[PDB]
């Protein structure tokens, strides 16, 4: 049970601080924010004091950059969940995706330029539609309800239903809450329940 002899950000040797549940190795200039020196007793490298994810990601959609934590920019990336539709579509941080979602997360990095943001996909509530979802890549129709195929009730017993949307395939339904203020949403619950 040894651990890393170079810190894991900048693949270097030298004075290095290892983490007590699990092998990582950091320079203490390397991490962010930056330790002013060894800390007293149990020290929880990054990756280890990560959390974890709300669920499963489908689909990396956009990447912003962030400010930096209180004592280098981290990195946030806009996400599809699995399962849930775009109007779920969250902010997660750039080492959550690596430590879950590793392959998807190194498959984007060689696509794209990590340096500088991708450029917003331009092609009511509009205006803020198009901010929160659309200029990142999601096509407008997809957050549009096309079909009511069934409802469910969970452990609580709010209500939920399986929502078909616009230009998106069957395959790619999804259980849609209740209290979400969809565009005529609850004229749709009315007439698959009437
Ligand atoms: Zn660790
Ligand atoms: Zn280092």
């Amino acid at each position: 049970d040894d651990h890393m002899e170079f810190c894991r950000v900048c693949k270097d040797g030298g004075e290095l601080l290892c983490c007590d549940a699990c092998p990582s190795s950091y320079h203490l200039h390397c991490l962010n924010p930056p330790l002013p020196e060894i800390p007293n007793g149990e020290w929880l490298c990054p990756r280890c004091t990560c959390p974890p994810l709300k669920g499963k990601v489908q689909r990396i959609l956009h990447w912003r950059w962030t400010e930096p934590p209180a004592p280098i920019p981290e990195r946030e990336f806009f996400v599809k969940w699995a399962g849930l539709s775009y109007w779920h579509c969250s902010w997660v941080k750039e080492l959550q995706l690596e430590l879950y979602h590793t392959v998807m997360y190194r498959n984007y990095q060689r696509k794209n330029d990590m340096d500088e943001p991708p450029p917003f996909d331009y092609g009511p509530l509009y205006a803020k539609m198009e901010e929160r979802f659309y200029r990142y890549g999601i096509k407008p129709e997809w957050m549009m309800i096309h079909r009511i195929l069934n409802h469910s009730f969970d452990k609580k017993g709010d209500v939920h239903y399986l929502i078909k949307w616009k230009d998106l395939p069957y395959d790619q339904c999804t259980w849609e809450i209740d209290d979400i203020d969809i565009p005529y949403y609850d004229n749709l619950k009315q007439a698959y329940w009437g």
